[PDB]
């Protein structure tokens, strides 16, 4: 919603990750889109669009795993 619920983000995340072979991560392209969807760079404070990606930039099939993504999630709602 205005604030993003864990279940909500989880559902969206699954929806995104399922676009790639492994429904467990989102590749750079997908993560970027997610960012755009949740808050299109209106980060008037925590300016990091990419620092957070890099800090979590794994690469199994896509990029950022659900495991790592949870750290991202924590900063969505604020």
């Amino acid at each position: 919603s205005a604030q993003k619920s864990p279940a909500e983000l989880k559902s969206i995340f699954e929806k995104y990750a399922a676009k790639e072979g492994d429904p467990n991560q989102l590749s750079k392209e997908e993560l970027k889109q997610l960012i755009q969807a949740e808050f299109p760079s209106l980060l008037k404070g925590p300016r990091t669009l990419d620092d957070l990606f890099q800090e979590l930039d794994k690469n199994g099939d896509g990029e950022v795993s659900f495991e790592e993504f949870q750290v991202l999630v924590k900063k969505i709602s604020q």
